[PDB]
């Protein structure tokens, strides 16, 4: 529990809700010590945050004045407008944590430094399963972040899933893998359930079994010192059902499609930020 | 309370599934390792050495496993089931609950063999998966002709200690086999490939494996705790024009969904066709 | 009392005028349309409806309060040069042309008279049966009531909402081109019915009715389309077998490809226009 | 004065009862439905509407004049054995089950009482918004007014026409499964809109509205769908570029494949039913 | 001109209209010497026949009593019902010309011989372009057809396009090639017009040019003693536009698709008649 910590979210959408729900469920923050701002209070995420007890305001400057740790939870192209809006309000006490895909620490520090030297900036990439405290988060520390700042952020984000520090040049690739990853999983689970239904299962049972199979397999890999191929080898009996299914996955290039996905998400992330940097 | 039942459990077969279940049950605290006995004609297996390290009793004699057990799991390959039912069928007593885990093998085929000895063998058929080893298995079961209501309830309590467990009609179990039985292998293949994708884009392999596996675990847990359709959860990830919708497009262009349907179908059909051959023999 | 004009008397002018008059929001006699070819079938159909026709774009401007530009995109700069001197304070200029930016229209018109009131829309041919899908963006000098007037008018012939202009090229690829994807699909579904033994007329009727009803269900539902799809398919049944063969062909990706291709072509065409002017 | 019953209280029973009562042709209190599970969401929705619910299929039969069979196809022979002794001269039995033949129904019912009045229909879930597509065939003992009554009832919730029974499995693959093809397409079109920069909610709304309007245009047109498609595409323009990428993927063949697969699976399932009974 | 010839059609659909329009345009038959019967007088083809002056009746027996040459222009599965209906009305003077896809001379003669021995039967396969007198027709003579019967039928069908006698075992293959052929052409013309539209042509002009190109090329081949490949070689200049287009056709397996089509139509024709023969 961080007793003397006030957290704020600029943005009150999917990610702000996911993190606030994760933090409050973890018990590391009380909902009333969290403030979130948004120019649209008609979102289901805003309504959900209100029901949790999170303080809501339309004004980003109030979030800044309330907060010690300030999460930037707006879309990437909104970040430069946000930084110009509240840059004059950043104080020495603030840690600015940008969650926006692609947006570089350099770009954030350049904006904020025009108002006050030495802004404390941390960049993270996380994902929506923080809402069930099983997120995958990486973070990089900025130029003026103190050593305690990174440790504090790792303690906070570790309460809602895996968290580790990385060099910033890995983050766009992490975005393509674990940031976009849940969407690959949801697609796969929808299709696996369709497969169960084709073979005679009710949809509700097929969804439950497919999701439990994926969850269990992921946990096995996380808790094993063994290669995923070895775990795979343990399932298939010679001549059996599983090896027949694996063959039809291979024949469709299943592996290459997932490589294609991570690559496409990473490249698009890099492409979008390159355009943002050209606009500046 | 199941622990205070002091249940003796036996596995005919001492391979991957016997190890996974024994590890899950003992980690759950429902069984003492030394109250489990497993038999195999082959002790040189690595699964047998792991079982022995746990404290499970090991014997080459299937009759010893039967005499020890209260609940008896059949954990041999499907084509070996009729052979061991011939071998120990005379040793099944009225007190036994016989739980077949073998892919494809029907309750009817098991009861026909065992009913030649005692008239009312208590049979349950289940399908589970290796993640019971981390107590996150996906298990279904169907009760046989003579299984008492308390037998299915005991089975559900036991298997719920190592993951999800629900009763089904037997005619669903081959399809379950293709979905959640074979399922972990589809996931391991996907995680290997996702990690390769992370490596291609500049991540160290160890980090890419950790991140991909955490992403899959978290997404699966989200769906299990959500009332929303997976398509809606997917819609919540992807911003307009953004990284995720670009990646989803390349999955669609390869027929990603159809490949997973193909896999479930192929595993289910192979399960059915093997049992048809067995029924013909 | 509102008078409406169409520069251009082609497919879109016909569809909008038919929809407006069927809705009752405009009597045909309040509508004027112009074309340099008074021998088109659309021109004949408009005359039969009661619409006033002229070959002279200046006459349309002098008649109209709301002026729709319904010519091909590459013709827009030509007709703005022709009628720019005739725009007045009362005029609302509504460009329907694919890709053409408010900026490019206002730049041409402002050379003649400051503060042209411009709205850009993207619609589609189903306005002809009052089931169009329309979006609009307001220009620099459009009054607040200009947007509300246009939304009231276009809501009479289908869905209508205001958007930021930078969404319009994407809307073009989705609902602007969308009817053509549907007509292709309906032709193919009918071929499928014929292959399985249905007379062609019945197969066309059933396929179209199925698509209409499914689309209406989705519009009236809070549920995800995947959930509505799940409600159709019984385990092991006919529909899930058919869905598998669609998935195996990458059906979804083809529709994504189509929206993208129409949107990209729209952007590419306007970039070429901007290079010349 | 007509009383209606549903054996089965699932997706189809809900959709038809919602459509009938929205149309005004039936008050909810004239409808009874039965299911062995009174905890389904469809059962709760029917109770909220005013429909009478019972677990006992015999009670539904005793209440009803027109009796809809809305259980899964493999359940039909079981419930015909259960209620066959309770069919009376007044009853019209309307089977909605995919694949199940009039012959198989009449054979079961005639063991109890000669001359059962049987009609077989195929419909689809959009009856829930009164835009269904329904066909029906009359059985051996159905009176002439039985067919006209059923057409009046089912026309209240969509298109309805009489067919020969040997068309019904093909109709199942086209308009019965059809909504699922449309939901798949709408999900994908929305993904395409999102990829090109539209918010998901707007993309879903526009895609669905485009498909609805296009389908309505085809139903109100004498023109071939290819002609309507030709009217959308300007030379060199956005739509023809998008149509090319659909063609390059074999888009049309996938929809033919789907209708065929649903129809063949329907026939295959009924052949298996006929082998067992 | 066949002065003393009355022609009748059992069926008044697409083919009956196409042939009646072709014959009357050729001047070989006056429309009032043609009768057509149908159980549905609400067809556009029936209305078109009425406007031409063709006599219309609902009763197949009246068509038989009126006619000398009797065309069977109903769907193949209707043929056996037709033959049972009017078999007792066939006279010595009648030539029965079956146009139905797949239906064998043997099956027709077996039905009619139960009523009167020695029915004069001819089987043909034609196509819809007889309506513009450019049909492609083949015919086979039955067991009891006199030599003059085949010559008379060739004279009549040659007035509406190409006509030649074949052995009956070629007719199902002809069905897959020139019977179904117009539909392949209409598909190709629709697609070629789409190609013109993509490259900037108005649809009306693209349709006109595509159809004229196909017509001209077909006429060139019909009037040339040269192989289609040689005519093809004469169009393409080295390095030019045409050889570039031919390459993209080859890369898609264009040739194999047309082979697939003829095969699929022929096999389906054989399959359908095999089922008809099983039902008998
Ligand atoms: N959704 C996900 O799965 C994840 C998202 N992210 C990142 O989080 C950020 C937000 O993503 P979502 O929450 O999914 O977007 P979202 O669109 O659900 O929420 C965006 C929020 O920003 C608000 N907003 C717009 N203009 C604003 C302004 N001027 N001041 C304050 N708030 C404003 C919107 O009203 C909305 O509440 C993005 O940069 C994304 O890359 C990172 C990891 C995962
Ligand atoms: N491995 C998996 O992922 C799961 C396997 N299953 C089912 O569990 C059963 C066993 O599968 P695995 O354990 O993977 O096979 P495995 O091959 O690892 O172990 C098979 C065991 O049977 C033993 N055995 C062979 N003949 C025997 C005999 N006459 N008497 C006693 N033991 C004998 C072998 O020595 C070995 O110990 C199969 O029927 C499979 O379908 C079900 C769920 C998941
Ligand atoms: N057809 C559709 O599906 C929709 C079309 N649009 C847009 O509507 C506009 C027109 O589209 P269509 O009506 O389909 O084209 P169309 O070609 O049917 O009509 C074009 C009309 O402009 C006339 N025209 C040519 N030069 C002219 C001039 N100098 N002055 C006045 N009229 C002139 C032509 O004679 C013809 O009447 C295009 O910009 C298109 O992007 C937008 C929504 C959907
Ligand atoms: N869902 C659709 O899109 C359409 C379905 N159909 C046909 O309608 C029938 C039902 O389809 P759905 O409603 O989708 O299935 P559903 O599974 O939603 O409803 C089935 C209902 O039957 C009930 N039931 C099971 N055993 C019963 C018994 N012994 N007595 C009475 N009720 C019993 C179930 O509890 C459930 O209420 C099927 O034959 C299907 O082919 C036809 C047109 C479209
Ligand atoms: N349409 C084509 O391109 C060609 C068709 N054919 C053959 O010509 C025959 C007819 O083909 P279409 O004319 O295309 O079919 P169509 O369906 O246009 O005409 C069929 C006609 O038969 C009538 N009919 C149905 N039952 C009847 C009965 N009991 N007595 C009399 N008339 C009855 C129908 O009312 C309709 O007028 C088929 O056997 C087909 O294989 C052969 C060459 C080309
Ligand atoms: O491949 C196999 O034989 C096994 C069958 C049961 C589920 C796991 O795979
Ligand atoms: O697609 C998107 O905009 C986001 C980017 C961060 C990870 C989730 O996806
Ligand atoms: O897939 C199914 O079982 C149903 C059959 C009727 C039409 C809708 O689909
Ligand atoms: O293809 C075209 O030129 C038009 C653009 C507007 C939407 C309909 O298509
Ligand atoms: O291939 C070629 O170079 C020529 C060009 C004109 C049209 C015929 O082909």
């Amino acid at each position: 529990y961080f007793q003397s910590m006030s957290v704020g979210f600029i943005g009150a959408g999917q990610l702000a809700f996911a993190l606030a729900k994760g933090f409050t469920a973890a018990g590391v923050l009380a909902a009333h010590k969290i403030m979130a701002s948004s120019p649209d209070m008609d979102l289901a995420t805003v309504s959900a945050l209100r029901k949790m007890g999170v303080k809501l305001t339309p004004h980003n400057k109030e979030t800044v004045q309330h907060s010690d740790v300030l999460f930037l939870a707006v879309k990437p192209h909104i970040i430069p407008f946000i930084l110009d809006e509240i840059g004059a309000d950043i104080e020495d006490r603030h840690i600015v944590v940008s969650c926006a895909a692609g947006v570089t620490i350099s770009s954030i520090e350049k904006k904020l430094s025009a108002f006050r030297p030495a802004p404390r900036v941390i960049r993270c990439m996380t994902n929506t399963p923080v809402v069930v405290r099983e997120g995958a988060t990486v973070y990089a520390t900025g130029t003026h972040a103190q050593v305690e700042d990174g440790r504090l952020m790792e303690q906070l984000l570790s309460s809602v899933g895996f968290c580790t520090e990385v060099e910033e040049d890995l983050i766009d690739a992490v975005t393509g893998l674990s940031g976009s990853g849940p969407a690959y999983a949801f697609t796969a689970l929808d299709a696996l359930a369709d497969g169960g239904v084709k073979m005679g299962l009710p949809r509700r049972l097929a969804v439950r079994l497919g999701a439990q199979a994926l969850l269990g397999a992921a946990k096995m890999l996380l808790h094993s010192e063994q290669h995923p191929g070895q775990l795979k080898d343990n399932v298939s009996s010679p001549g059996g059902a599983t090896i027949h299914a694996l063959h039809v996955l291979e024949s469709g290039g299943f592996r290459s499609l997932l490589i294609n996905a991570v690559e496409a998400s990473c490249i698009r992330t890099r492409e979008l930020q390159s355009m943002a940097d050209q606009e500046q």
